[PDB]
C-alpha cells in the first residue's frame, strides 16, 4: 500500500503526515483506516481514488482531469501531469501538517 519515485528523494516519501479533512476523506473512501499516513502510503491511496474515480482513463497522455472532482478542490488545478512529480507533492503538501 506505497508507491515510490525515483523524483523524489527516497527520505522524503517516508515523511510522516496528518492529512487535513478532505485529503482524509479521499483516502479513506479507498480503505484507509488511520489519520497519520508515510506520503508514499498517501500517493498509492490517491492513485486508487484517481483510478476508482476513473480520472485517468487515457493512459497514453499522462494528463490526469479533475476540474469537476473532489480532487481539483483539494489540488487547486483543473488538470495535472502524472509525470510531474514534485508538482504533485507540492499539491499534497498544501493539504496536511507534517509531523
Ligand atoms: C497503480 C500504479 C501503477 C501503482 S500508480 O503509480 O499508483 C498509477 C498512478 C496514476 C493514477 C495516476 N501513477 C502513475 O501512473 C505514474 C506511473 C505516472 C508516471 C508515468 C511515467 C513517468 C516517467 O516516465 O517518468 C512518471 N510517472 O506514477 C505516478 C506517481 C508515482 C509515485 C509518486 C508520484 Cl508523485 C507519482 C502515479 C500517481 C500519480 C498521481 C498521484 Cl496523486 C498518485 C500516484
Amino acid at each position: 500500500g506505497a508507491v515510490t519515485t525515483s523524483q523524489i528523494p527516497a527520505s522524503e516519501q517516508e515523511t510522516l503526515v496528518r492529512p487535513k479533512p478532505l485529503l482524509l476523506k479521499l483516502l479513506k473512501s479507498v480503505g484507509a483506516q488511520k489519520d497519520t499516513y508515510t506520503m508514499k502510503e498517501v500517493l498509492f491511496y490517491l492513485g486508487q481514488y484517481i483510478m476508482t474515480k476513473r480520472l485517468y482513463d487515457e493512459k497514453q497522455q499522462h494528463i490526469v482531469y479533475c476540474s469537476n472532482d473532489l480532487l481539483g478542490d483539494l489540488f487547486g488545478v483543473p488538470s495535472f501531469s502524472v509525470k510531474e512529480h514534485r508538482k504533485i507533492y507540492t499539491m499534497i503538501y498544501r493539504n496536511l501538517v507534517v509531523v
